[PDB]
């Protein structure tokens, strides 16, 4: 119906308004774009499913997420990969890991805040009536 198309275009505006604040935090810099190839030849041997924050807006606007769940297995995601890339006892590994944590938990600080439950609720089951 045109309802639940309105009902997913509400929940892209959410999802780019989250993104956008996490983005411009100084912390989460390394974040913000892929990998490059070059500096890092190692890097897509070791990870399989590489994800940024760039590529998570670009994912909201081809419509890959319907509800938040979504959205949040991809900034898991970030942060599951920087902790199995740089998992050594040295300051360089242990910085990214504090700052990919940190990434996470402020996620899911700002969703607990400001997400309604019941608007969640109604995307879990337009995407299961489909
Ligand atoms: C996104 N979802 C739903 C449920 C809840 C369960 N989760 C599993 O990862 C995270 C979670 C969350 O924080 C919410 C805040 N309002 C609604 C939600």
């Amino acid at each position: 119906s045109m309802q639940e198309e309105d009902t997913f275009r509400e929940l892209r505006i959410f999802l780019r308004n989250v993104t956008h604040r996490l983005a411009i935090d100084k912390r989460f810099r390394v974040f913000t774009k892929p990998v490059d190839p070059d500096e890092v030849p190692d890097y897509r041997t070791v990870i399989k499913e590489p994800m940024d924050l760039s590529s998570v807006i670009s994912k909201i606007d081809l419509h890959k997420y319907l509800t938040v769940k979504d959205y949040l297995r991809d900034i898991d995601l970030i942060c599951s990969n920087a902790l199995e890339y740089n998992p050594d006892r040295d300051p360089g590994d242990r910085l990214i890991r504090h700052r990919a944590c940190a990434l996470r938990d402020t996620a899911y600080a700002i969703i607990k805040e400001e997400l309604d439950e019941d608007f969640e609720q109604l995307c879990e089951e337009i995407q299961e009536s489909r």
